[PDB]
Order: C-alpha cells, then structure tokens, then sequence
C-alpha cells in the first residue's frame, strides 16, 4: 500500500544543523603502536563517561592554572607552597584545592597516587574517613595483600583474614598497629593533662603523621606540608578500637569535634577560588561541600563515584543538587564521572596534576 | 544432516531431581480483589529481591521472637522494655536490636515508620548520621515539601530551596532550627562550665530529644525510652553549622568522641543475642557492625541498601565480608535486600514488627 | 570573635514560601494493626522511589480510565475487549496498552501477576524476549525451583542445574520442552510447505499459546484474547536451540522478521491514546518505544528498571531521552521507578489494575 | 577498669601468614613524568576494578597467544587469517574469538577501537544489536555530535535532535541513511525474487558492509575479512524502520532467523579453544555465551558491563552463572570488569591487542 502518513511525518522530521564537536575515538596504529597521549586527548570526544573523564581533567587543570590580579593594595593569596622539604618540587597556586577520599582508596593502590598529590602539596586540605587514616599508617608496618571478592568469609575469619573487597588485611597488621599507637596515645594524654593540649581529629592526624616518620605514608607528607586532614568520625574504625582499649588502660583522653568544625568550615574562606575533588561519597563528600557553602560555593568541582541520585542519598547527589544548597557556586561548571575510582584516578593524574608538575 | 554430537550432549545433559521449594507468585483474584497478606507471604517464593525481602522479614521475626532459658543462677537479660510512657505498648525481648539509618531516611516519609519502631522500643540502639538527627527536630518546626529530581539547582538556590533528592527543605526551616537550638546550646555550655557535664554526641542527642518535647519526633521517643542514639560525625550537617555559629557567640563547648566509642562498642556485650537492621550504608553501617565484633559477631542481620560490592566500599560490602572480620557471627544466616529503602521498609514493618506488636 | 559575615549571609539566606504537598509517611497503628491501603496511598508522599511508585500507579490509572468523545461521524475505538472466554471479566478501554517484559520476569513469580493482566486483557500488546516465551510454556511441564545467588556454578553444572539469579531450572525441564515442541515445529513446517503459511515470531507465539492449552500459561491467555506477542530475537534462547536441532531432523522452517516489524510498528496507530508499561530494559523497551514513534509518541508511560543513563545504554535511558526521539509525546508526563521489578509490580497491580477490575 | 575479655579476644585474633602478592600502585615521578606502561602494569595490583582490568588484559592475551600441537594426522586449525587486504597486518591464532557489543558502543568513539580490531581480524565473529549495525553505516554519511545528558528532550525534539546519552544524532542523518539503503534493499529483493537468495541478518550485514565501501566502517572491514556479524533482532532500530517503509513501496522481502541460528550456534564448534569478549549486555551477551554451550563451554572469557546480578537479569549475570549452564567451560578462569566500557576498552586494547599486533 502506501505507508501511513503520520508514520512518515513522525519518523522523518527535519533537523537543525549543528556546529558542535564530533564524536571520535583514538585510532590505534595499524602496526601495533599505541599512543597513550592521543588516547587520553580523545576521551573528551568519546562519549559517555570517557567524555566526563576528559571534562574532569579540564576542570582540575582549571584549578591548577587559575590566576588573577589582586585588587589595589592587596597581595596575592597563594596555596600549594609546601613545607620546604628538601628536594621536593612545589608549585604555588591561586586556587585552594580540597580532596575527599573514602577509606577504601587508601586500602587500594590509589594510595600511591594520592601520596604523590600530598607530597607535592598539589592539594591543600584532605578529608578522609578513619579507615583511610589508619590503613596508611598500618601499611608502613605491614602490607595489604591481593585476594578475591568471592571467597567464603567463614574460611577467612577462621584464618584471621579481614577482607576489603578483593583485598586482605591479616589481623596481625592490627596487632602491629596497636603496638605502634599505644605509646603515642599515652604521650598525647600526658600532654593533654600537663600542657592543656586540646585534641581534635585533625590535630591527632597531624601528630600521627609526624610520628610515623616514613615517606611511604600519605599522612606523613600531609603533616610535613602542613596540609590539614579532617575526619569527624575518626573513631569509626581501628583507631576507634585502639582508643577504646587504650582508655581502659589509661582513661581521660578527649577528642573534640567542636574546634574541628570551626577549623574545617573556615578553610574555604580566604582563597580567591576553591576547587573540590571528591573521590567517593559519604562523610568526606558532605564535609567538604558543606564547608564550601561558607564562601557561597566552590568554584571548580569534580566528583568521581559509583553512586546515583535515585535513592536520595548525599553520596549519590549530582553536583546540581549541591548548587541548590549553595555548596557549589552559581557560576561553576562542575563535572561528575560515574565510575569506580581505581579506573579513573590514574588517568586524571596523568592528564592534569602530573603535566602541571612537569611545567 | 545430523546435529553435531558434542552439541547434543552439551545441551541435553541429565539433571538431579530437586525437592526444594518452587517459584510461585500471588495470583490476584479474577474479580479485582487483592489480598495484601497473601502478596506478602508469597514474596519469599517470587525470586530475586522479593525473595530477599521475604527472608529479611523472617530474619527480623527471629530477632523479635528469640528466647532462651538462662543458665542456672542467672536471670534473663531482656530488652525493649521502654521508658514506661503511659499507654504505650512494649514487648520485652531476649535479642537486643541495633538500627542504622542514613540521614535521607528521616528526610523521607520513612520517618513515620522509624518513629513507630522507636516509640514502642522495638529497637534498642540507633545509629544515625547528623542530617537525620537535625531534620527530625526541624520537622517539628516546619515541614519538608515534595519536589522533583530534575529541577535546575540554579533556580532553587535563587529561591532559597535546598534539594534532597526529590524533596525540598526551604532554608527558612534552618533559621527556625537556629532559633530553637541556640538557647539549648547555651544551657549545655553553662552545664559544662558549672556542673562539669562532659558532652558527647549520644548525650547531646538525648538532651535534644527531651527538649523538642514533641511526639512527632523520633529522637523524642528515643530519649523517653532510654534508647541511646550514636552519631560520631554529628558536626557533619546543620547541627555542625549551629555549633559553628554558636561558638563565636559563646565559645568553649566540647563534644567528645572518646566516651562515645567506649559506650557504643560496649552496647552489644550484655545481650544473649544481637540483631542488626541496617538501612543504607556509610558510617551507620560500619559503626554498628564493628561494635558487634566486640561480642564476636552479630547473630541476626538484615541490610537494605542500593550499594554493590564491586567498588570495595564499606557501604557496598556483602554480609559475607563482615563475617570475615568477625562482625557477623560464624553461625548467622544474614540477609541483604538490594533496594531503595522507601520501597522496602513499609513491607518489612508489616511483615514483622507490626505483627509482633499485635500479638 | 564574630562569625565571618560571608558565612552568615550564605548559610542563612531567605527562602520562598511553598504551597506544594508535604512529605509524610503512613503511621502504623500503635496496637500493631497495619493498613495496607493507607500504606499504598502514602507512597506518593514518602519521597525517593516510593514517590515514583505512587506516580506510576497514577499513570497506569490514567491509561485504564482514559475516555473521550469521538468526533462527529466517528465511532469510539476501544481495546481490552478480550476473546470472549466464558466467565472472564473484561473492561473496554479507549487507551491501548503495551507491556514489555524481560525474560527473567517470567522465570520469577511475577509470572502470576503478568498472567492476571493478560487473562483479563488489561494490556493489548506484549513484547517479551525469548526466555520469557519459552519458560512460560516450560512451567506448564515442570517447575522452577528456589535457589541462591551464591552457589558455585561448577557444582551446579555437574548436577545439570541451570541458575537464573537465585532460581534453578533443572535441565530435564528443557528435555521435556523438546518433547513437547518438536511435533509442533513439524506441523508448522508441514503447514508452511503445503498451505503457504509464512511464520513470524508473533504468529509462532500465538500458535504455541494455543498448543499449550493450559490456563497456567501467560501466552495461552494472550492467544485466547488475541493479544499479539512480539519477540524479534526469538531464537535467542531455548526455542532457538529447539529450532536448531529440529532443523537437522527436518530442514526448511523460515521465521521472518519483516512481516513482524510491519505488524509491530502499526500497532500504535489506530488508538486515540497509547500507554506503555516497560518492566526491564533491552529489546522489549526499544521495540515498544520505537513503535510508538510511528504515532508521534506514546501518551502515557511507566518504566520500572534497574538501569541508569550514565552508560548511554538504551536500557538506562530516562523517559526524557525518548521524548527527544519522538517516542514519547511532547505532552506526556512519564514516570520511571528505579527498582527491581519483583519489589514493585505487585503494588502497581494492587493500586491500579486490580482496583480497576473491581469497579 | 579492664577491657572486656571477649572484646580483647575477638578484636585481636591471630592470623595466617600469607605469601600472596601485595597491593601497590604506580608511583608517579616526582618531576611530573608519567609512565603509562608502568601505570597499566600496576593495575593488576591496585585492587577493586583496576585489578579486574589487569586480569582481563591477561585473559585476552591468553586468547591471542594460545597455541597447541595438533593430534597425529590433524592439521592446525587457525583463525584471524583475514581477507588478504593489501597492506593489512594479520596474525593467525589457534583460539577463535567472539566479540559482543551493545549498540551504543558504535555511537560512541569506541567505534574507532572496535574498527581496529575488525580491520586486523583480531576477532573472528561479532554479535551487535541493530543500532550498532546502522550507526556504523550512518557515520560514513554524516557525523554524530557531542551533547550532554541533561538537556530537555522537548527542546531537542522540536529541533529534530535525537539524544543517545550525551551524544546527538540529527534526524537528517536518518534521511541520508534512507537515501543510501533503499536502492540496496530493492536489489536484495530483486535477488531474492530472481536468484532465490535467502536473506538472514548476517548475510544482509555482510552485503551492507561491502556496499558502504568505506574504510571508516567497522562492518566494511568485517565483510572484507569474512568476519560473520550476527544480529537476531536486526529490525529493532532504524534498519527496521527502513525495512518497514521499503516494504510498502516494494513488498516481499524475507529476513530469516532460522538459518542464522544454525550458523551462529555452529560458529564455536571447530576451534580448539574459544574466547569471548562481551562489551555490554543484552542479546549480544546471551547469543554468544549460549552458542558456546554447543562446544560445552567457552574457554576464555571477559565481560565488561555496568550491570549487577541482583535483578536476576541475563545482562547482570556473573560469569559464574554461565558456568552453571555450560556456556563457560568448567576449566575456564573468566573475568568481569564492573565498569562503563568507554573507560575500559582503550586500556584493554593497549595492554593486549595492540602489543600482540606489534610482535
Ligand atoms: N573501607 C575501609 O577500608 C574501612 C576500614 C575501617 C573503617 N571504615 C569505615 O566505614 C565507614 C564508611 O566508609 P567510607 O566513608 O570510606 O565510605 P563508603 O565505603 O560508605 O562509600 C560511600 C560511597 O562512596 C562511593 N564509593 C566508595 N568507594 C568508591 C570507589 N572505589 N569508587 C567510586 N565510588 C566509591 C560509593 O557510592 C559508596 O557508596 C567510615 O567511617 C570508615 O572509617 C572503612
Ligand atoms: N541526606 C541528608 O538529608 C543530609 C543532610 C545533612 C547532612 N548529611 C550528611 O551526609 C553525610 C553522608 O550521608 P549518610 O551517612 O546519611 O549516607 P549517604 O547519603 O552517603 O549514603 C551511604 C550509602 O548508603 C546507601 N543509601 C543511601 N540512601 C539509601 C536508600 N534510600 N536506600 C537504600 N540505600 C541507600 C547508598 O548506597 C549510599 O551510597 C552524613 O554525615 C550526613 O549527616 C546528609
Ligand atoms: N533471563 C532468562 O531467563 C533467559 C533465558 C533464556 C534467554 N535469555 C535471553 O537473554 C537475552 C537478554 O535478556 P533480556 O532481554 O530479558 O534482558 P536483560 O536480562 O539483558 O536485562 C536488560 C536490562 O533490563 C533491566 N532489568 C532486567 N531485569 C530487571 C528486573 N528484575 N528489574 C528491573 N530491571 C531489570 C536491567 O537494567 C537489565 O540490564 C534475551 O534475548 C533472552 O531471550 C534470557
Ligand atoms: N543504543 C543505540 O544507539 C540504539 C539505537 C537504535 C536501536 N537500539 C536498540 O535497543 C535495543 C537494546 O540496546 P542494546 O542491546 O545495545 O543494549 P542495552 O542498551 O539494552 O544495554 C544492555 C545492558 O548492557 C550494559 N551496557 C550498556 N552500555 C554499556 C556500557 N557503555 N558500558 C558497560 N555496560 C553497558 C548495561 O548493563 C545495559 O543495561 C537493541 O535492539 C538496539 O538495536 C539502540
């Protein structure tokens, strides 16, 4: 017959002519050569989350390269200056950068990428939950092993093997942590009692960083570079266990949240611009983004996480939700990559931080 | 031709005869009648997450009905006794029950289901992040409104409308919270200074529950029933904001984590059995499950959350991972429902808690 | 000191006064009674996906109750008339309804809810992938059993036990299917050869429905009610296996896609309005939504699935994407519930289809 | 006091000493240099999905390098020989390789990586849904543009702009496709009528590949290298639309599934070993894995997809489920990467296919 006219008209509508960029991947070379830099450059034009990874690289580079001319009479406010450690290259920046990491990222090999950022003061403030605090120190005492996601936990428990995803922390590691930290907690309580020291999570994490005295440790580098590290639920993990058992041997330690919320929420107020790089969700994400409401919004933003907004969670909220709160500025152009961080962070570092440090 | 013999042999293997239950849904009645009780009863045999919901109902009923005969010379250790509020039905239990909730569940209408559990002391300890603490009190001052997931946050911010998923909290609600809480913080600091009171998150949440003095509030009922509520990152939210601004008007408040980790981790040690019901992930999940390591494992367990274990997160970890740590006992038969809680909790309550209370 | 003025101004902005509905859950009764109808009624005001479930119930009720006055000279075009089966209640409708289901929903106990809809001609066209076609017939020969998600597949294979999620299909079930279907395929090929019959997936599924001749079967009811069932990849499953082995014993069967794409894409063109209810994603979702482009868009739409749009997949695309294509009309108000269907479909049926049938 | 002895004993259990590999990331160089090869090499030891990506690279390299000594009297059965195109490097292999791709991967820039594999006959059989068939040809006529996930579909439709995730296909592209394909369908129907040609999806896709006659096209290279391409729902997309409208101008085309299920399910039976690389889920995943049941299982397997098994879907099923069916051999060591393919495929190619081609 003749096809229905409504179908013809609906399937074959006219379209606007577009001048936007085109979708195009990197073409691997016909001789087997593989150009990683062209691969990385084309991610922005590959679509779906590869495109968001490219936009996130762009966003971090805007943080690293932001500059301005101070108002008459003002001096320039700079960040990333470092703690003057011999031989360590630092690069001053006009944008202050906050890093949030979930604890499992320190369990993973991302620890080595994060350490690189903190060693060179390429971020200025870190928020990390308690697991990521303690496991950085524990890794200076004993390693975490490769395992598998599907191995019966009954068998692991009978062997004293604690599972974190497809990783294994033998429980002996925590006995070694106990041996290391108990004399430090004794000294901290002695200083509280005799010198009036008022402990908070950030002050304790600074002290533990100096104590571990080991260049393999992220929080050692944070302490050496005077990078504050906040962790308002610092007792939610093995450090909490150590505080628990310590307190029956030596009672009276106080760990205060109030001083640390003053200090955290004041962190974004001096800088001309702030950038936030949030790897994972939960407390570290809300703590950083809420602090940035105090300056009427973060100016540059990257989220990388596996959450989605359909459950109403803070973890899953899009950057757009944070705009409604004032936690992201009205002028920002934020980026979320929907991905597991171990697949993403290495290429983010290659495309932004490392290139910047090489200038 | 003749089909390949390897294909014949591989496609048509013999099978073992099984005596396990059969998959079978509820058959709605041909006249339009719908029997919700038969619907609920058949979930266990429907497959996929409906089956897990049925198993979770079974698991909670095992918590509610667990009983034992004390050893010679011992008395029976009971829970769920309540605070003797007039007219309120309570039901003593030999299993102690921990409830963990993410903050957004209090933003949602799940607040009414959770309030029911706390009012009747059908749970004994709650862990809830700061958002769920404050928004329960705020809802006694002003309501949260229905919105949508896709409404530009630039427009919302210009209108002072804070978005939580598809919900809206007008910022005026937080000004009302400020008016309500500032005199309380003044009094708490006065008691710290003159009576030596040592504030912790759980002690403060108890006090705020009594202060709101309103039967619509979950944490009012927790305080009246002497149900401890822990929240180790209590500053990660609007209460943190209020503490911040209060502290410039009236400095010196201390909010201690150490006493609260002693108290939290001792909560599981008296009971003959413990059950854990964890709605959502993050801090509330780790805090409860880790506490239960101190008794060598929780005995009954239900998780309901939208996370998955592939990212190595604590939120996404299966119950099997907690077994490896000793946080779930070797003899437990735990259940996870992979689902958004607002779709699940009402039917869990119908199938377990409500039926129990009606006995 | 004095708190920073920028922080004061940013945290305490003024807000617009709102007249939108309020978030409010159902309050279970203090004596243990549980009112499922009030539970269901309040889902719309509970937030997150409970709200979307309430909106989806509303959307389906709009399909079931849509009515109009024909233009002068026209008669009213009605659907849901049924096939005149004795004793079966039917309810004519002016909105034509398409149902899409993934194969695993027939493996599950949702088979009983879907059968209810098809028996009463509460939907007019179904699209279902091959697994859901064959397993409906197989369940008339032998049942599917309950199993578990975590049981080593090496052990299951050695026992001839095929796993579908937490369900088990003993391989003997497929040998029984072979015995049942081979004489039918013989007859179909005989009719092709002697009567010129031109087989398509929808024509074959109709024939298999009549052959099974069993009121337990969804596709039996579809055939009796002259509900077309499309499945353009009908060979992607056990029916494909049976066609394969049959063809070496008796070659020449032809199964044509061309006639079936004419017939599928013409299905939406007569009705005054169309509604689409898509349970799961993949082929069934694209096939139905694309067909509705031929009328310039579906008028009412519900999606229920576990996919997300971040991967660019057709499965994960929001209704908004289908609007851009013309597959959903510009005036529609579509609804997606982000959830596993076994947790959702029973309450959708209770709130819409069953209530409608009871009128 | 003294800490409870049960807590001491439970928190500080003894652990087995392990000899398994250690978690360790790549350490970016302190001068800003970034070694992509060491990055890639360390993924296996980074944890979570980076580890699975490393294992997937290993699995593909096992496919590419598998070799064997034929039994006495047999000759070696080889694959990847190519179609003798001048200048194109091919590498014979004893393992036959199946590639499955969802349609959106051809919409994306992954088209360029996939084309590389097909051009060099580094895979032997492809299964791709209809969207990925047509959009490869359409891209030879007009490009796909970059867009965004959040742009109102009402506005896009009024402009004739079809959205695929964050990509845009102007509808004019489909009018150009119509102009290109209608004379081909005319000729195919002429050959059916005058020469008895029996069209199937794979035979049509071969013909369209030769017709486009363009080295930018994946399916051109498949046809030139005699790589069969299966697509049992080939009408589920724009090719289906074109067949629809063509059939009213020129009726009688038949597109048969039966011959194509014989041919697909026979593809795995000759090779000494088979490997399956499945990018995305749905039909392409089931079609390939089910075919491999016919040889009693695939020997090497990589899945990369964003699905999870909790919904019982075929898309979300772990490799372990396919073992239960016999679709994966009992001796295989399969790998799934839980990730969006655009973030994963480039590094899979760099680590396996490209290195292999360079030998
Ligand atoms: N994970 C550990 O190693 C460990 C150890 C001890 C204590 N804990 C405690 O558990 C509690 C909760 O842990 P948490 O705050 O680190 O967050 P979490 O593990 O609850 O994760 C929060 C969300 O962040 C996202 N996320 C997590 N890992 C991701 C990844 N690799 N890639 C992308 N997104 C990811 C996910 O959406 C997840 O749901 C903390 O208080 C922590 O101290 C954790
Ligand atoms: N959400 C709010 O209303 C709000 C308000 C103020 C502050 N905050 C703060 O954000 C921080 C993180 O929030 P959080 O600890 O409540 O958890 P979260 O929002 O980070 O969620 C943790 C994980 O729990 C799961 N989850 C969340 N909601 C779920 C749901 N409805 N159904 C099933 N699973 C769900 C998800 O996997 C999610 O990734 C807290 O410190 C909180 O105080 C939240
Ligand atoms: N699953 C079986 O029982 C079975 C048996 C034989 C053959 N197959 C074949 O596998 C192929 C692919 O299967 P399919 O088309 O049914 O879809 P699928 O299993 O590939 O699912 C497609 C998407 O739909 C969503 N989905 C699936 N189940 C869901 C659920 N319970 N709740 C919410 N969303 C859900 C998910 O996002 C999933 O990724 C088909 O050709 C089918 O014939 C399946
Ligand atoms: N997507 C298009 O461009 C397009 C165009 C026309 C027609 N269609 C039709 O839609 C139907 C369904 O599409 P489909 O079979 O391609 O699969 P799908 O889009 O239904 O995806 C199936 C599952 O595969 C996984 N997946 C999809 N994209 C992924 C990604 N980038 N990374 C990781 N995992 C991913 C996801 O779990 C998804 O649920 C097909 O018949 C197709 O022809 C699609």
């Amino acid at each position: 017959s003749l096809a229905p006219s409504l179908a013809v008209d609906s399937v074959f509508v006219e379209s606007e002519e577009l001048t936007t960029p085109l979708v195009k991947g990197y073409v691997p070379d016909d001789n087997g050569k593989f150009d990683f830099d062209k691969m990385l450059e084309q991610m922005k034009y590959c679509g779906f989350q590869a495109t968001n990874l490219g936009l996130a690289i762009d966003q971090i580079n805007e943080m690293l390269h932001y500059d301005y001319e101070p108002q008459p009479g003002d001096e320039k406010k700079l960040f990333g200056l470092g703690g003057g450690v011999e031989g360590v290259k630092y690069k001053p920046r006009a944008c202050k950068i906050f890093l949030g990491i979930t604890s499992n990222l320190i369990s993973s090999g991302m620890r080595d990428y994060i350490r690189f950022l903190v060693k060179h003061a390429l971020v200025d403030v870190v928020v990390c939950t308690a697991g990521g605090i303690e496991e950085d120190f524990i890794k200076c005492l004993a390693p975490t092993h490769m395992g598998e996601f599907f191995h019966d936990g009954h068998d692991l428990r009978k062997r004293g093997l604690n599972r974190i995803g497809n990783l294994i922390v033998p429980n002996k590691n925590y006995c070694l942590f106990e041996d290391w930290i108990m004399p430090i907690l004794d000294k901290c309580l002695e200083e509280q009692n005799t010198q009036g020291t008022k402990w908070t999570p950030s002050k304790l994490i600074h002290r533990l960083g100096l104590e571990i005295n080991n260049e393999d440790s992220v929080w050692y580098w944070a302490a050496k570079n005077n990078i504050p590290v906040y962790s308002p639920a610092l007792t939610d993990g093995s450090i909490g266990d150590m505080i628990y058992f310590h307190s029956y041997n030596n009672p009276g330690l106080v760990l205060d949240l109030v001083e640390d919320i003053r200090d955290m929420n004041n962190e974004p107020l001096w800088a001309t611009k702030t950038g936030c790089i949030i790897l994972g969700g939960g407390v570290v994400k809300h703590h950083i983004m809420n602090a940035n409401l105090y300056r009427n919004g973060a100016d540059f933003v990257v989220y990388v996480n596996t959450a989605h907004d359909f459950d109403g969670s803070d973890s899953g909220a899009r950057p757009d939700e944070a705009v409604s709160w004032g936690k992201i500025s009205l002028e920002a152009k934020p980026v979320k990559v929907y991905a597991e961080v171990t697949l993403v962070l290495p290429l983010l570092v290659a495309g932004s931080f490392s290139k910047f440090l090489a200038e």
